[PDB]
């Protein structure tokens, strides 16, 4: 007998439940329609604590407070940006958010498996810019191994997990203050 997709999703979430925090190392690539304007495969990290996360990827350091506010520093533009992201925008930068909070918006189904892995498919009940989310997990213990988000326009955001570890994440990792970026331009997008 084998678990439902919902069952596998809730077994995968257990791997991110360390109370003091979880560190995820990954590689990610965005493949744009017709491969025009794609972003190359590169490396990143996510620190999770409760509903908060700190994302390091590309030129960006981003923090989500677990409520409604995303703050991110872009080292290439020298801007500190504060915004109210949509639920879809959060999944696009942190696909594992589908595991850390209750989500009312997606139908769940099992997709064809891989060698030693399972594949869970999530499709929105209401249009939201996302066509499908695909979470890859290890067949032994449902440990997340990767994710792919396909946008309605065909963009593929592909994430490969290269490590999951324990960490003691302090309050300070989930805040960005203007003093920490000499000369930074603050842009309030709220």
């Amino acid at each position: 007998m084998q678990r439902t997709a919902e069952g596998e999703l809730q077994a995968a979430a257990k791997h991110l439940a360390n109370p003091d925090g979880t560190r995820i190392d990954f590689q990610a690539e965005t493949i744009a329609p017709n491969d025009m304007g794609s972003s190359p495969l590169s490396s990143g990290s996510l620190i999770l604590k409760g509903n908060q996360f700190r994302l390091s990827f590309g030129s960006i350091t981003a923090v989500f407070d677990g409520k409604k506010t995303l703050s991110y520093y872009d080292a290439s533009e020298n801007t500190l940006n504060i915004s109210h992201p949509t639920n879809a925008e959060l999944a696009m930068i942190n696909p594992l958010i589908i595991l850390t909070r209750s989500e009312a918006g997606y139908r769940t189904a099992m997709l064809p498996p891989t060698k030693g892995g399972k594949v869970i498919g999530l499709t929105p009940k209401t249009a939201n810019g996302i066509k499908q989310i695909e979470l890859q997990v290890d067949s032994r213990d449902s440990r997340p191994t990767g994710a792919m988000i396909t946008l309605e326009d065909g963009t593929k955001i592909v994430t490969k997990i290269t490590g999951i570890s324990r960490t003691k994440a302090s309050p300070g990792l989930f805040r960005l203050m203007k003093k920490d970026y000499p000369g930074v331009e603050v842009v309030d997008l709220r």
